[PDB]
C-alpha cells in the first residue's frame, strides 16, 4: 500500500538555444513546473507540467496548474492506495484541467512500473533549408523529415530527394495557406508526401479542393482534445492527428484516444511539445502506441542544459532513452523563502 505524504514544487527555466519566434508567442526561456510527491516510505517521485508561463498556447498556464495541483493535494493527502488503476481515480476530478492531471500521473505511472530503456525512430525537423541543416541530415539520416512549408518548398524538396537515403517526407503549413496555395498543395501530392500538417487556419477550406488531390491532412494545433478531434474528423477529411499526451489528460489516457480515434478512420502520431528531459522520456514512451512512428524530440534540440541527461541521444538514427532520473540540483523552488534570485 501507499499514501502520499508530501508535495513540493520547483522551477527549471533554460534559454532556448535559438529563440523561439512564431505569430502566437517569442519565447527566449522555457519556464517549467515540476512537482515532487514523496510516500510514506520518504520515496520521491518527479512530474514535469506541459504548461507555459502565459496563456498563449492554452489556458492553463504554470500558475494555474500549480494552485490546481496544490489544492487536489489537500484533498488526497494520506490516503492509501495499493495500485496504479487506484491511483488514478484520484485524479478523476481533474479531466477539466488535462495538463495538471497529465503532471500528477506522470508521477503516480513511476510509483506502479519498471521504467525500460529503449529508442524511436528519428525524426528530423527542418524550416529551411541552411547549409548547417542539410549537412545536419545528410550525417544523420533520419527515417523521416518534416519540411516548413514556405515559398521556397517546391526548391527544397528537390535538394531533399538527391539525399543518398530514403525517408518519409511530412510537411508543416502551420495554418498558414490560402487559395493561392491550392495549386502547389496539389502539386506537392506527387511528391509521396505522408501528411501536411495544418494546411489552412480556416479547417472548412479542405470542402474547396478535390478530395485526394492533395496530401494526406494531419491535425497539430488544433488537436486539443479527444472530444474537439473527433468533431472535426467527422466533419472534414482528416486521416493524422498529432497528439500530445498532456492535452488528453496524461500518459493513461492515451492508449484509449488512439482506439477511438482509429474507430474513426484516423492514424495517430503521438508528439511533444518544448519538453524537458522527464516529460521526453513519457513521450517517447507512448510512441510506440502510434499509427507512425512518434514526433520526438532530440536531447539538447532546445536547450544546452537539461534536468534529465541523455534523454533521447541520437544515435544512428534513433533515439536512446533511459529511465529518467531528474537532477534535482538544477531544480530551484517554485515559491517561498527558499526561491532566490541572483
Ligand atoms: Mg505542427
Amino acid at each position: 500500500s501507499l499514501k502520499l505524504t508530501a508535495l513540493h514544487f520547483y522551477k527549471y527555466s533554460e534559454p532556448f538555444k535559438s529563440q523561439i519566434v512564431t505569430p502566437k508567442v517569442t519565447l527566449t526561456h522555457r519556464d517549467c513546473l515540476f512537482i515532487e510527491l514523496i510516500d510514506d516510505k520518504g520515496n520521491a517521485y518527479f512530474g514535469e507540467c506541459n504548461a507555459f508561463q502565459t496563456d498563449w498556447y492554452d489556458h492553463e498556464t504554470i500558475a494555474s496548474v500549480k494552485h490546481v495541483i496544490e489544492q487536489w493535494f489537500e484533498d488526497n493527502r494520506n490516503k492509501s492506495f495499493e495500485t496504479y488503476e487506484a491511483a488514478l481515480k484520484l485524479v478523476d476530478s481533474l479531466e477539466n484541467t488535462p495538463a495538471a492531471r497529465a503532471t500528477i500521473v506522470m508521477a503516480l505511472y513511476q510509483m506502479f512500473h519498471v521504467l525500460p530503456s529503449f529508442s524511436v525512430a528519428y525524426g528530423a525537423t527542418a524550416s529551411g533549408l541552411s547549409n548547417k541543416q542539410l549537412e545536419s541530415l545528410k550525417a544523420t539520416k533520419p527515417t523521416r523529415i518534416k519540411l516548413k512549408w514556405t515559398p521556397q518548398i517546391m526548391h527544397q524538396i528537390r535538394v531533399l530527394r538527391e539525399l543518398d537515403f530514403h525517408f518519409q517526407l511530412v510537411i508543416d503549413a502551420n495554418e498558414s495557406l490560402d487559395r493561392q496555395d491550392f495549386t502547389q498543395l496539389q502539386l506537392l501530392a506527387r511528391e509521396q508526401v505522408l501528411y501536411i500538417e495544418e494546411p489552412f487556419k480556416d479547417i472548412s477550406m479542405l470542402d474547396e479542393v478535390a478530395d485526394g488531390t492533395i496530401p494526406p491532412i494531419a491535425l497539430d494545433e488544433k488537436a486539443t482534445s479527444l472530444l474537439d478531434i473527433i468533431n472535426l474528423i467527422e466533419l472534414y477529411n482528416v486521416k493524422v492527428v498529432v497528439l500530445k499526451p498532456f492535452r488528453l489528460g496524461g500518459i493513461d489516457k492515451v492508449q484509449t484516444a488512439i482506439d477511438t480515434l482509429k474507430s474513426h478512420g484516423a492514424k495517430v502520431v503521438i508528439g511533444g511539445m518544448y519538453e524537458y528531459g522527464l516529460s521526453r522520456y513519457f513521450t517517447a514512451m507512448l510512441a510506440r502506441k502510434g499509427d507512425y512512428p512518434g514526433d520526438v524530440t532530440p536531447a539538447g534540440y532546445y536547450f544546452e542544459q537539461d534536468v534529465v541527461a541523455h534523454s533521447g541521444i541520437l544515435k544512428e538514427g534513433r533515439l536512446e532513452f533511459r529511465p529518467p532520473l531528474v537532477d534535482i540540483t538544477q531544480l530551484q523552488p517554485y515559491e517561498g523563502h527558499h526561491h532566490h534570485h541572483h
